[PDB]
């Protein structure tokens, strides 16, 4: 069994896939805390974890010449400042379960909670490749490409890539992270280096980290190429070309309801709803409209936060609103973000539906009746 | 009158307001060329129009310890390599009338319009800061004031602010702008000078630049303080806090249909749809959706632009999509745009309702007839 070495887990996951595991925190503790617990952050890997010995481990730089720079996890800690950055991962498919009552769909049928934040530690991507020698700007459209150690059956690496421009510049933050909530990754999250793209979904931010190269070319991998990207509703497995979008890169606007929890029963006098919303490329959150009646009269929400640099809001914001609720009534609970940007969530699902499940940011919708 | 000295516009404009002059292209000729025509170019005056004597012109530019620099039309010209940028302004208030259809709103009623392209060209604006002797980078939050020589009764001149690491980076593309479409600003468009922010809303390319200020804070002027900010739906005048908002710089994703209008009769067999779809922050239209049936189904549509570098799409998308249509049907023409970020236009206008009718980018919807 490929999977006999995979770590264990915090028994309170909701699962979705054993092998390879995927796994989302429950969405009662998703938001209970700013930073999500290294045990309770979502996982999605692909394949295996790989087994990584520390001290033998090395990360490949490969240089401007096309030679190669060889890099050990002390060097990697000792020869680059560490730099502290409070980032919120999501993964592409988040609430992608919610598309298939449209319509089924291919993909793990995450809820709400393929989304989870923590501060991480490391070098700045940036200064690593200034130290192999790159320099501030290329010209044309370069992309830094990334290779996990974690490979399928025939060898191909897990791999993804960024813009060069995002790699290099200081304000994008990108980290070569070895630390994660004060602690050292843990074997789901990357043991010992991952690349940690601010702004950027999930699958960017290469876990595993085996090698790090400077390309004229998006990395070929076929999980850069033939997955993770944004179709038109029509669009079915007959007629899919790959070539038609981009990579996803940054995520659009996103929120959910994290309490209560749909079909709970609420005592009457005052509800505190509760949730979570977030936005790309470090745009912020500036607001979250709350309805109790679907969505046909709103209120807006309080707002709990780093409040960062503009442009590089990274973390996710918090919210909460407590509103007055009447014994023996039905509520739809929904919430909808506005971010730095003033983009908003749809309406509804339907006119966003896809056939990989990308890309479920309509309103969040949870019904509840109030008990007498 | 403070108005005599206006200049004549072209007869075929939308006029929503004489005095002060407030037009739009009409719908038909708005996406008929890629590069607005500067004749049929949108215009928005909040005043009169100056009548600025090109040889006594100055501009002014505080330096950083507070002394001013005074910049003559020819120097302007002569001093700062000229750079070209083709650029889509969009008013704040573009699509507000439809707004108005759920519930009355303050503001002028544009229609589609209020929305065009150019190629604009002059100094960087970042050149001429750096001259000012500027650094690259200022610590904190700093911003960089405009103030156009079109003044209130009282005297307050309009007034805008953009955030300085926009105002200083190269690839934002900020111009002082003294052409436009090859030709010198005309008088509506800001003669002698304007700025251009390229993805940021029309309102911050302060028109007849007079003075370009650093400053710690935000342009002080009610224009960027009580004006061009977006709020809930439930917000009315009684309860507006212009503080609880940030002033708009970048704009959502957004698209409108061109052809055909409201109403009309086409013929059977086919016809040819088209529009325009834009996005802020030089954040590319990477798709456009067309649907005939009210947004039950959707086709993809065919994107005319420049393939701009990442991050620097500043120009539309226009579209077009050629469909079988039957005679004796009612079609319900509906187009909605994605973004390289992936953000999506809303369902529905009551969602984001807001007294001041700003930030109009639900779908547009345009109902026609085939005849027989
Ligand atoms: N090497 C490697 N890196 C990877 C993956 C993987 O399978 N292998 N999964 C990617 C995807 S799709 C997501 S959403 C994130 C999830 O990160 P987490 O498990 O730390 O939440 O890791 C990304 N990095
Ligand atoms: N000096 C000055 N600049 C100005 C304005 C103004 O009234 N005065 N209007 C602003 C607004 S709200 C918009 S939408 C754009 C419109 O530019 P246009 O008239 O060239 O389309 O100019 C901006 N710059
Ligand atoms: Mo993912
Ligand atoms: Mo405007």
């Amino acid at each position: 069994d490929p999977f006999a070495g995979d770590p264990p887990r915090h028994p309170g996951l909701r699962v979705n896939s054993q092998k390879p595991f995927n796994a989302e925190p429950p969405a009662e503790l998703l938001a209970e805390r700013f930073l999500t617990p290294n045990e309770l952050f979502f996982t999605r890997n692909h394949l295996p974890v790989p087994a990584v010995e520390p001290s033998s481990y090395r990360l490949r730089v490969d240089g401007p010449g096309g030679g190669t720079l060889s890099l050990s996890l002390a060097e990697l800690r000792s020869r680059f400042p560490k730099h502290e950055v409070t980032a919120t991962l999501q993964c592409a498919g988040n609430r992608r379960s919610e598309m298939s009552r449209v319509r089924p769909v291919k993909g793990l049928p995450w809820d709400i909670g393929a989304i989870s934040t923590a501060r991480w530690g490391g070098a700045r991507l940036r200064d690593v490749l200034l130290h192999a020698g790159f320099p501030e700007e290329l010209q044309g459209e370069w992309h830094v490409c990334f290779e996990g150690l974690d490979a399928d059956p025939g060898g191909a690496p897990y791999g993804a890539s960024i813009p060069y421009g995002r790699a290099l510049s200081p304000a994008a933050d990108v980290l070569l992270a070895y630390e994660m909530n004060g602690t050292e990754l843990p074997r789901d999250h990357g043991f010992p280096v991952r690349v940690v793209v601010p702004g950027v979904v999930g699958a960017r931010s290469v876990k595993w980290l085996r090698r790090v190269a400077v390309s004229p070319d998006e990395s070929p991998s076929h999980w850069q190429q033939n997955d993770n990207k944004g179709f038109s509703p029509c669009v079915d497995w007959d007629t899919v070309d790959y070539r038609t979008a981009p990579a996803i890169q940054e995520l659009p606007v996103q929120s959910a309801v994290t309490q209560p929890r749909p079909g709970a029963a609420v005592p009457p006098g005052e509800l505190t709803v509760k949730g979570y919303a977030w936005s790309g490329g470090g745009r912020e959150v500036v607001r979250v409209d709350v309805s109790l009646d679907g969505g046909r009269t709103w209120k807006v929400a309080r707002l709990m936060g780093d409040k960062a640099p503009p442009g590089r809001a990274w973390a996710w914001a918090l919210w909460e609103l407590t509103v007055p609720v009447e014994a023996g009534t039905e509520l739809e609970i929904v919430c909808k973000a506005v971010d730095s940007s003033y983009n908003v969530q749809p309406d509804s699902v339907a006119p966003i539906w896809n056939l990989m499940g990308m890309l479920s940011t309509a309103w969040h919708r949870v019904r509840v009746s109030v008990q007498d």
